[PDB]
C-alpha cells in the first residue's frame, strides 16, 4: 500500500540519463478535511520539463533534488473530504510522477465516472490542444491565404497547430526529424508539406516549398531550425513563441558573433511580431471555448491525434528521455496504474 | 534652380560631410494632373543614417547621387492637378530640395494660411504618429505600468514619455549625458531620467525600475536594450521602432551568439516584440491621432520642442550635429522663405 515516486536524483548535463531520476516510496498521504486523494491513471510526459530539470531561469521554480517530478496527470478520486468531489470522479490535475497525492480542489472534473477517452485530456483535449489553439489563434491571427509553418510537426503541439492552420485556411508547411514523420504528417495530419531538417540541403528545400514566404511560424524548437526560418518570414509576420527544445540541452552558447541585434533588426524590418506565452497561466475564461471548438473539430474529422502510450510509472524515465530523443511518434503518455 | 543634396557616397561609422554633396537641376515641370511643390521646412531624423547605408532594410537604399529622403512641408508653386489650389501648404515626401512633382499623395495642411507648419514634421506629423501608433497599439499602456525609453529628449522619444505620462505610466528616460536628464525631468515631464554615459548606467536604471519595466519603447538598442532586457517584467510590451546604435556597425559584436538568450526570455517572460514602420499603410489613423494629439496639447499635457536650423545647404551638417546628439528637440530644415 505504497505511493511510488520519480524523483530529481541529480540536474542532467546535457541529454537527461537514467542517472538523473530516482525511484522512491513513501505512505499514501491521508486527506485531511476538505482535502482529497487523487490516485493517477495516466502521466504525461512533455518537452517542457526538461527546462523543469535545468537550473535556468523560468517561469517556475526548478523541481527540487530529491522532489518529485512534474507534470499533468489524469487521476480518479480515490477518497474526497472535500467534498464537492465524489469518489470515483476522473480529474485533470498536476500532481507529477507519483501514484497518489492531495488535492484542495484546482482541477476539472473530466468527464465523470465513467468518461471516454481519459487520457485525451493530457492531448488533443488538453494542454498541447490549449498551447495550440491559444498559440495560433490569439497571437498567429490566421487568415484565408496564409503560409504557416511549425516544427516538430507530428509531437503533441506542432500536430495541433497544423491542424488548427489547416482548417483556418491555412498553408501549412512542416518541420521534423525523418522522412517517416515528414510523410505521417503529410499523409495523416493533413501537412501541405513536411520538411526533414535533418537533410543536409534543410534550408533550401524549407525556402522552396515557401516560394510565397512564411506569414506565421509557430515557434517550438529554436536553434538551426529557426535558423532556416528567419530569412523566409514574410512583412508582418507573426511567430507564437512556445519553447524552445533545441536548446534545453545546451551548456554553452553558440560561438561566433553575438546575433541577437540581427533577429532585432528583422523583427523590425519586416515589421514581425514575436510573443512568448506561457499555458499554465490565467487562461481560464478560454478553457470553455477552446473545449467546444476541438469537440466540434475532432468529431467533423478535421483532427487526428496520436497517443503514444507506455506502461508504467517506472518506465517513464526512460521513455521521457526516448521523447526527447524522438523516438516518440505523437504525444506521449504513461500509463501509471490500472483504473479502479 | 532646383538645389538638390545627393548621397555622394556611403558613411563609413559616422556620416561625414564628404557623404553629401551639393548640386543644381533645372526645375521640373509639371505634366497634366501633376503639380509643383517647392519646400519650406526639410525633417531631419535618426532613420536616414539606415536609409544611407547598403544594408537591407524596409526600403531600397538611398542611390548614389541619388537625392536624400525625408519628410516635407511645401507649398504648391503650381498646380495643374488641380484638387490642389497654389500656395497651398502640404506634408509631403520630397526629401532634400527645393522642388518636387507630384500626382498628389499628401495632405493639405492647413491650407493657405496654417498656424506653426512645420510642426506637421513633430508633433503633429511622423515622431508624433510613431510614438502614437507604437505606444498605444503595441505598448497598451495600463495605469502604474512603468515605461521605459531612449533617446528621451529625441523627437520620438519625447512624444513616447509624453504620451505615456497621460495614459497613466511611471516614464523613465534614457539619454546621453546629464543636461539631457534632467531637461527630460524639468521640461519634459519624465519622472527619472538615466544617463547612459554613466558607468553604472545599467545599476541606475535598476535602481529607479525597482518594480521593473513593463514597456519598452525601443529606438536605439545596442548597450541600453542589455541594460534594459533583465529589469523587463513577465507581460513587458516592446514597441519595436529603430536599433540607432547600430547604424554604424560595420560588423556584428563579438562573444557568444545571445539570439537564443534573447528568445528565452522573450518567452520565460512572455513579452511581446513587435517591429513597426510607421510609413505602413495608417490612413485610417490619422484622424483619430491628429484629433488625440489635438486635444492633448490644448490640454497643456504635451511640451513639443523645435530645434529649426536655416538653410539647405546646412541640411548635412545639422544632420551630422543631430547623430552626435548635438540637436535638443525635433531637427527641422528651413530650405526657403515662405511664399
Amino acid at each position: 500500500p505504497t505511493n511510488r515516486q520519480i524523483v530529481l536524483a541529480s540536474r542532467p548535463v546535457g541529454a537527461p540519463t537514467a542517472d538523473n531520476f530516482a525511484l522512491t516510496q513513501s505512505d499514501i498521504p491521508t486527506p485531511a478535511q476538505g482535502e482529497m486523494l487523487l490516485r493517477s491513471v495516466y502521466l504525461s510526459l512533455d518537452p517542457y520539463m526538461r527546462g523543469r530539470m535545468s537550473d535556468a531561469k523560468s517561469y517556475a521554480e526548478p523541481v527540487g533534488i530529491d522532489e518529485v517530478m512534474v507534470g499533468g496527470t489524469v487521476c480518479q478520486v480515490e477518497a474526497s473530504n472535500h467534498a464537492e468531489f465524489e469518489v470515483g470522479e476522473w480529474v485533470l490535475a498536476y500532481t507529477g510522477w507519483q501514484d497518489y497525492a492531495l488535492s484542495d480542489g484546482e482541477g476539472l472534473i473530466k468527464l465523470g465516472k465513467q468518461p471516454s477517452h481519459p487520457s485525451y485530456a493530457l492531448g488533443v483535449m488538453g494542454m498541447p490542444g490549449f498551447t495550440a489553439y491559444m498559440g495560433l489563434l490569439d497571437i498567429g491571427q490566421p487568415k484565408e491565404g496564409d503560409t504557416l509553418v511549425v516544427a516538430a510537426a507530428t509531437g503533441a503541439v506542432g500536430s495541433m497547430v497544423g491542424q488548427i492552420g489547416k482548417l483556418k485556411g491555412c498553408r501549412v508547411i512542416g518541420i521534423a526529424g525523418g522522412e517517416e514523420k515528414c510523410q505521417f504528417a503529410k499523409d495523416t495530419l493533413g501537412f501541405d508539406e513536411c520538411i526533414d531538417h535533418k537533410a543536409a540541403d534543410f534550408a533550401e528545400q524549407l525556402a522552396k516549398v515557401c516560394h510565397n514566404g512564411i506569414d506565421i511560424y509557430f515557434e517550438n524548437v529554436g536553434g538551426k531550425v529557426f535558423d532556416a526560418v528567419m530569412p523566409l518570414l514574410n512583412t508582418g509576420a507573426r511567430i507564437p513563441l512556445c519553447g524552445l527544445i533545441s536548446q534545453y540541452n545546451a551548456t554553452s552558447l553558440p560561438e561566433g558573433p553575438d546575433r541577437m541585434s540581427m533577429l532585432m533588426a528583422q523583427l523590425l524590418i519586416k515589421r514581425i511580431k514575436m510573443q512568448g506565452f506561457i499555458i499554465f497561466d490565467d487562461y481560464g475564461h478560454r478553457y470553455g471555448e477552446f473545449a467546444a471548438d476541438m469537440t466540434q473539430w475532432l468529431a467533423q474529422g478535421k483532427i487526428h491525434y496520436r497517443e503514444h502510450l507506455v506502461q508504467g510509472l517506472e518506465n517513464a524515465p526512460d521513455a521521457f528521455i526516448g521523447l526527447l530523443e524522438g523516438k516518440n511518434f505523437g504525444k506521449m503518455v504513461v500509463q501509471t496504474n490500472q483504473p479502479r
